[PDB]
C-alpha cells in the first residue's frame, strides 16, 4: 500500500539483507562504501521520523535540502513514515527558495554540512534503538510541484515491472540489484534510487553525479559488481561513457550480467547507442540490455518503453515531410532516425492535435496525450494550471479511446504501424516558413563536426524565428575557427535546409546543463539575448 508499509515488510522478510550501498568518490578516488540492511534503514527512517514529529503535523511538507547519500534516503523515508508530503531538492539558490515559498514546509530536513525549523539528520543519533498517510506522498519540482501519491507509484512500477520484464512473466530476476549515479532530486533519480529498492525488493549501489561526471567508467564498474544490474542514464550520458572510458578501468570487466540500463530523460539517439554498444561488447555487453524509456514527471515517471527480449528497434522517416508534419517510412539509412516505441499497454497513449483536442491519423504528427493511474493529479496549490495540463479531453474519441483526464506533455509525435515516436518538446521546436525543426536533429548535425556540446535554439526577431546555435569548442587560431564556423554553417544548410542567423563559438563549459547534463535549451534563449556569451571570436 504505502512505502513505509513496504519498507516494514522488507524488513520482516529480510532483517539483514543489503538494502542501500553508498560509494563516496570525495575522499577516495576509488570510493569509500557504506552499507544498511533493512533493519538498519528502518532504524534510521524510524528516528528521523521522530525527530519531524516534533516540528511538523500530518500533511505538512518537508523539504530535504541534502546532498546525496544515505542521509538523503532517511531523510525522504523519515518524512513519509511521519506522514508528512515529503519534497526532494538539490542542496544549494533562489530557485530553491521559489519552491519553499510555494510549498511552505513546516521542517527542512539537512546536514551540518549545508523560520521553519531546520534539522540536521546527520547529527542526529540515527542508529540509537528504539503515522503515514496513504494518499500524497511527495511533491516532484513558476515552479510547480507534481502530486505523487502513493497510489501513482505502485500503479507505474505495476506497469514498469510488466514492460521490463515481459519475457520473464513480470517477475524480476532473484540476481537483481539497482545501481544509479542519478541525483536524487529528479524524477528518474529519486523512483530507481530511493523508492524501487523497497517496493521491487533488491539493494541499490548508489553514487553522485558529480563522481559519474569526474570519470564516466565508475558507472560500467559498479554495474559490473555481483549480480544483474538495473541501472539508468540520460542519452548524452551514453555519449560521455562511450568516449571518456580507458579500457585500463574496464580490465577484465564483465557486463553480460547486467539486466537493464534505461536510457531516457531526453531523445534517444541511435548514434549514440551505437557508439555505446560497439565499444562496451567487447566486455559482453548485451544489446538487448538497452532499453529506450519515455515518461514525464507528470505521469511518475514512465509511459512506454522498447520489447523486452530485444535490442531497440530503429525507424526511418523522410525528413521533408517530417517537417511538413507527416511522417513517410523510408528504406533503411535513408531519412531521420528515429528510435520506435510500442504502443504501450498501461498508460495508453494518444497522439492528439493541440489546436482542436482531436486524435490525428496514423502518420501525422500532433501532440502526445498520456491516460492512466500513473498520472499525477495536479500541481500543489496550482487549481489554474492543473486544469491546463491535466484536463486534457479528446473530441469525438475513437473506438477504445476514454475521453479524459488526457496529460498534455507538451511532447511532439507520431503513430506509424502500431508504433510511436517522440519528435522532441513542442516549445523547444524551430518553426521557419511553416515547417517544424527539432533542436535534437540540429545539434546532432553539429555534434559530430565537433563533438562537443551544442544547443539549437530559436530567437524571434520582428516576427519570425532565427536559428541561432551555441557550439562548445575546445580553448587549446583565428583560422581553423573558419574553418569549423564554415564548416558547420554548411552542414546545416545541407542537412536541414537552415540558415544560420549566429553561431556563438564558446568555451568548454559554457552553455548551461543540468546535474546529469540536460542541455538547458530555456536559459540559453536569454543569456544570448541578454549578451551574455564570451565567442572566442
Ligand atoms: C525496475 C525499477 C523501476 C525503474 C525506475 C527508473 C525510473 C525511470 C524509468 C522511466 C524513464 C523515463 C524518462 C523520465 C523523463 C524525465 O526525466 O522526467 P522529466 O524531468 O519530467 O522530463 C520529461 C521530459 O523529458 C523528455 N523525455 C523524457 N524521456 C524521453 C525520451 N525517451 N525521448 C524523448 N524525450 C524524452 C520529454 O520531453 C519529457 O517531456
Amino acid at each position: 500500500l504505502s512505502i513505509p508499509s513496504m519498507l516494514r515488510q522488507c524488513v520482516n522478510l529480510h532483517p539483514d539483507g543489503t538494502a542501500f550501498t553508498y560509494i563516496d568518490y570525495e575522499r577516495d578516488s576509488e570510493g569509500i562504501s557504506e552499507s544498511l540492511t533493512w533493519s538498519q534503514v528502518y532504524r534510521r527512517t524510524l528516528n528521523v521520523a521522530a525527530e519531524v514529529r516534533r516540528h511538523a503535523a500530518i500533511g505538512d511538507r518537508a523539504v530535504i535540502l541534502a546532498p546525496q547519500g544515505l542521509d538523503y534516503i532517511v531523510a525522504f523515508l523519515g518524512a513519509l513514515q511521519a506522514g508528512l508530503i515529503a519534497v526532494p531538492l538539490s542542496a544549494p539558490d533562489e530557485r530553491v527558495d521559489a519552491v519553499v515559498r510555494d510549498a511552505k514546509p513546516n521542517v527542512v530536513l539537512t546536514t551540518s554540512a549545508i523560520s521553519p525549523p531546520t534539522v540536521a539528520v546527520d547529527q542526529l543519533d540515527l542508529d540509537s534503538p528504539i503515522d503515514s498517510l496513504q494518499t500524497t506522498a511527495y511533491l516532484q519540482y513558476t515552479p510547480a510541484g507534481v502530486m505523487i501519491t502513493y497510489k501513482n507509484i505502485l500503479a507505474n512500477f505495476q506497469q514498469m515491472i510488466s514492460a521490463y520484464f515481459a519475457d520473464t512473466g513480470a517477475v524480476p530476476p532473484l540476481d537483481l540489484f539497482i545501481m544509479s549515479w542519478l541525483p536524487f532530486y529528479h524524477d528518474m533519480g529519486l523512483v530507481l534510487g530511493v523508492c524501487a529498492p523497497i517496493i521491487v525488493g533488491c539493494g541499490a549501489v548508489l553514487t553522485s553525479p558529480v563522481a559519474f561526471l569526474q570519470r564516466p567508467a565508475r558507472w560500467l564498474q559498479l554495474m559490473a559488481r555481483e549480480g544483474q544490474a538495473f541501472s539508468a542514464a540520460p542519452n548524452f550520458a551514453f555519449e560521455l561513457t562511450a568516449a571518456k572510458a580507458i579500457d585500463d578501468d574496464l580490465a577484465g570487466l564483465d557486463l553480460g550480467r547486467i539486466k537493464t540500463i534505461l536510457c531516457g530523460s531526453e531523445r534517444v539517439h541511435p548514434a549514440t547507442l551505437k557508439r555505446f554498444v560497439d565499444r562496451f561488447s567487447r566486455f559482453n555487453l548485451r544489446e538487448f540490455a538497452i532499453r529506450p524509456a519515455y515518461g514525464l514527471a507528470e505521469a511518475t515517471v514512465y509511459v512506454a518503453t522498447s520489447q523486452a527480449g530485444q535490442p531497440p528497434e530503429i525507424r526511418y522517416f523522410e525528413p521533408h515531410e517530417l517537417s511538413a508534419g507527416q511522417a513517410k517510412p523510408c528504406a533503411t539509412g535513408a531519412g531521420t532516425a528515429l528510435v520506435s516505441y510500442p504502443l504501450p499497454q498501461s498508460p495508453i497513449v494518444r497522439i492528439v492535435d493541440p489546436n482542436t483536442n482531436t486524435e490525428c491519423p496514423p502518420g501525422t504528427i500532433g501532440e502526445i496525450w498520456v491516460h492512466g493511474d500513473n498520472v499525477a493529479g495536479g500541481y500543489w496549490e496550482k487549481p489554474d494550471e492543473t486544469e491546463r495540463t491535466f484536463g486534457g479531453a479528446l473530441v469525438a474519441p475513437s473506438a477504445g479511446t476514454p475521453v479524459g483526464p488526457w496529460l498534455r506533455t507538451g511532447d511532439s509525435g507520431f503513430v506509424s504501424e502500431d508504433k510511436f515516436f517522440i519528435i522532441g518538446r513542442i516549445k523547444d521546436l524551430l518553426i521557419v516558413y511553416g515547417r517544424n525543426h527539432s533542436p535534437d536533429d540540429i545539434e546532432a548535425t553539429i555534434q559530430e563536426i565537433t563533438r562537443g556540446r551544442c544547443a539549437a535554439i530559436a530567437v524571434p526577431s520582428n516576427g519570425v524565428e532565427k536559428l541561432v546555435a551555441i557550439v562548445e569548442l575546445n580553448n587549446r587560431d583565428t583560422e581553423r575557427l573558419s574553418f569549423v564556423t564554415r564548416e558547420v554553417t554548411s552542414a546545416i544548410s545541407t542537412s536541414h535546409g537552415l540558415s544560420v542567423s549566429d553561431l556563438v563559438l564558446v568555451a568548454p563549459g559554457s552553455i548551461p546543463i543540468t546535474t546529469s547534463g540536460k542541455v538547458r535549451r530555456a536559459e540559453c534563449v536569454k543569456l544570448y539575448r541578454h549578451n551574455e556569451f564570451t565567442r572566442l571570436d
